[PDB]
């Protein structure tokens, strides 16, 4: 009700799922910080290994590659991942950049329990006097971590977590996190 269906092939060329064997463990978008997969600190080194990205039906296993950053903080919760380009164009993921987040922002969210059966919610994403923070309304679920915050003018934040379970949802402001917490 809260949800749409949404057809592979129809998500953002930006969105990637990324499985540990059969589970879908979480989501991420290819961006800039340097080219980089975006995704939550507990989907990539909380969860069961990646062993896999995934984006409408298509995979390519992960091998070593280089978390550039991350942090295990309940409120950041990210990791920066150097994926080889030919992986992303073995997929068809294209690069979006971390757009400055407003007082609110229009959002679409998408997630899913694989690959090929993706949904989304709509919702509206706000900034917090704590910088980092961005609390949103985008309807998810379990697994939808490291989800990009979708807006027209493009990815504003990542999904998190909860604020408030099933009032109000979290995101991290990585926009100022890469602008302002990481260290080149």
């Amino acid at each position: 009700s809260f949800y749409s269906p949404v057809k592979a092939g129809d998500e953002p060329a930006s969105l990637v799922a990324i499985k540990s064997g059969p589970t879908t463990i979480g989501f991420g978008c290819r961006t800039k910080i340097e080219d980089c997969l975006l995704t939550a600190h507990h989907v990539w080194c909380n969860s069961m290994r990646p062993t896999g990205l995934a984006k409408a039906g298509k995979q390519v296993s992960v091998e070593d590659w280089e978390i550039s950053m991350s942090s295990s903080d309940k409120m950041l919760d990210f990791a920066i991942v150097r994926v080889p380009t030919h992986v992303w164009s073995k997929l068809g993921v294209k690069s979006t950049p971390l757009v400055c987040p407003s007082s609110k922002d229009v959002i679409t969210c998408y997630g899913g329990s694989s690959s090929d059966c993706l949904m989304s919610g709509v919702g509206s994403s706000s900034t917090s006097e704590f910088t980092w923070k961005l609390t949103h309304t985008c309807p998810t679920a379990a697994g939808w971590s490291g989800t990009p915050l979708y807006s027209s003018r493009g990815v504003v934040g990542m999904h998190v977590g909860f604020e408030e379970i099933g009032k109000l949802n979290r995101g991290v402001n990585m926009f100022y996190v890469a602008n302002y917490l990481l260290r080149s």
